[PDB]
């Protein structure tokens, strides 16, 4: 089996991607946020404290003739960014894209913090890193691809995120159409439960390439690029007027400015992100000074390929015996 679904950026920023996952009997369609970086499928629901829904298509279970109780199980998850969600378990009928899995652990919220609240456009999550880092407790629960990979054509997902525009994910299959040239594979560790690799380096703008051992993780639920400080520190220094702000939180820039690109190495191969990708616009309303979209990872406690990174790419997540990533360009 195969399954293809489009993600679409919530915003005029890319802040994050949507895509339609149909939960139940008969289909109900939440738009769920696809997170490369956690292991939970979570849905606001019929069970989220009212004063915590704004606007959120809800998952019903009691309207599901597939759905159960998973009885006794309880989950509870916080995010990088400080958000968090808890709730109670379900099994039910899970289709992305044309693809199904029966019996899928959805995590019914029954309290969302307030970031989830205050977004509207994302009804939960479905997490795709590995099944060692899922909440469900006492009995952890797979991801859906870690359920659907047996079925699968290839035992693989893609994802092509676009730059201001809609983009696909694709599960069992390569589509060799979607990019250019030839995928570079990289190891990954699964030690702490992430898509985690060694990028080979990089390059800011025309210079010259650096030649060294970046330890990141492939996060398609995080926005931006966070790097060491060292790398940031060097892109920044190509920017006139560009600071770290410990008011605003991060590098911001001259929203005059011209941004060079960054590249990333993969292997002998490179990735190259357009100064445009690495534009998160104003401040604040109106303001001049604008948001970067590379920042530093110094107390982060690991390097982040957010989505800024991964949109300049074709990425495969190979998830056979031995897990390797794919890099190409498109
Ligand atoms: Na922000």
């Amino acid at each position: 089996s195969t399954g293809s679904a489009t993600t679409t950026p919530i915003d005029s920023l890319d802040d994050a991607y949507i895509t339609p996952v149909q939960i139940g009997t008969p289909a109900q369609t939440l738009n769920l946020d696809f997170d490369t970086g956690s292991s939970d499928l979570w849905v606001f629901s019929s069970e989220t404290t009212a004063s915590e829904v704004d606007g959120q298509t809800i998952y019903t279970p009691s309207k599901s003739t597939t759905a159960k109780l998973l009885s006794g199980a309880t989950w509870s998850i916080s995010y990088g960014d400080g958000s968090s969600s808890s709730g109670d378990v379900y099994t039910d009928t899970v289709s992305v894209g044309g693809l199904t899995v029966t019996g899928q652990a959805v995590e019914s919220a029954k309290k969302v913090s307030s970031s989830f609240t205050e977004d509207s456009t994302i009804d939960g999550l479905l997490g795709l890193a590995f099944s060692t880092l899922n909440t469900v407790s006492p009995t952890q629960q797979k991801t859906f691809f870690d359920n659907a990979k047996a079925s699968l054509d290839s035992p693989v997902f893609t994802a092509d995120l676009g730059y201001h525009a809609p983009g696909t994910y694709n599960f069992g299959f390569i589509d060799t159409t979607a990019y250019t040239g030839s995928i570079t594979y990289t190891a990954v560790s699964t030690k702490q439960g992430f898509w985690e690799w060694t990028s080979t380096g990089y390059a800011v703008g025309s210079g010259t390439f650096k030649s060294t051992s970046i330890d990141g993780i492939a996060d398609t639920g995080t926005t931006l690029l966070y790097l060491p400080a060292t790398v940031v520190s060097a892109y920044w220094a190509q920017v006139s007027g560009a600071k770290s702000s410990s008011s605003v939180g991060g590098y911001v820039f001259p929203c005059s400015a011209t941004l060079p690109s960054f590249t990333f190495g993969v292997g002998s191969a490179r990735i190259v992100i357009p100064g445009d990708y690495i534009d998160f616009g104003p401040i604040s309303t109106g303001s001049s000074s604008c948001f970067g979209g590379i920042q530093s990872s110094a107390g982060i406690g690991i390097n982040i390929f957010g989505d800024v990174a991964l949109k300049a790419a074709f990425v495969v997540f190979n998830g056979a015996t031995t897990p390797t990533l794919g890099f190409a360009s498109k």
